[PDB]
């Protein structure tokens, strides 16, 4: 059994209900259990244009899949969410990332955990550090109540 943490995110839609439902669905597969949720938050987008505000949250898993399977899994559940992939980003029903497997570093072309981009981004660090303050990030060696910041644009919904 290893404890990872996945990050969710919807900004199209009925958010919560689609956020609600993705977790629902992600401790129906087998291997795969969630053990803890975070709050939500309604957090401005970042690294994109102006588009419509998210809600984010974190979950904890403890798996005994490997990181590949519970890639499948995450992919699976976005698709039931019916996720759009157009040619150009924009708007989703749903979004899994796979933030932390354990303490372990992945580095493959369809994967990288943990997470590339988790270490700046406030949407993830503030729901994370909710259900993870004393996990350790392994490429930083911090744990997440230090990589965590203050940041006006993530809000409690
Ligand atoms: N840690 C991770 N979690 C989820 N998918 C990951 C991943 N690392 C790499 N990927 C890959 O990223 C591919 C594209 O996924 P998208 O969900 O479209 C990226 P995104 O989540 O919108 O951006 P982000 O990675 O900046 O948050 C997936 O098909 C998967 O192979
Ligand atoms: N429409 C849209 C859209 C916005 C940003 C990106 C770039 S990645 C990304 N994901 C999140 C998330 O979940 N929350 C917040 N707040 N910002 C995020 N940025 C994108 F591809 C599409
Ligand atoms: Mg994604
Ligand atoms: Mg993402
Ligand atoms: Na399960
Ligand atoms: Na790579």
């Amino acid at each position: 059994m290893i404890q990872a943490y996945l990050g969710l995110g919807s900004n199209i839609g009925d958010r919560e209900s689609q956020l609600n439902d993705a977790i629902k669905i992600l401790n129906e597969y087998d291997g795969i259990s969630v053990s803890n949720i975070s709050p939500i938050y309604e957090t401005a987008p970042v690294g994109y244009t102006e588009q419509p505000n998210f809600l984010n949250l974190c979950v904890e898993i403890q798996t005994t899949l490997t990181v590949l399977q519970l890639l499948e899994c995450c992919l699976k559940t976005e698709e039931c969410l019916h996720r759009i992939r157009k040619e150009r980003w924009g708007p989703r029903t749903l979004d899994v990332d796979i933030l932390l497997y354990g303490e372990e570093m992945i580095d493959l072309p369809k994967l990288s955990v943990p997470h590339p981009r988790m270490n700046e981004r406030a949407f993830v660090l503030i729901p994370l550090n909710d259900i993870a303050a004393n996990v350790v990030e392994p490429r930083s060696k911090l744990k997440v109540k230090d990589l965590v910041f203050v940041d006006d644009s993530v809000k409690r919904y």
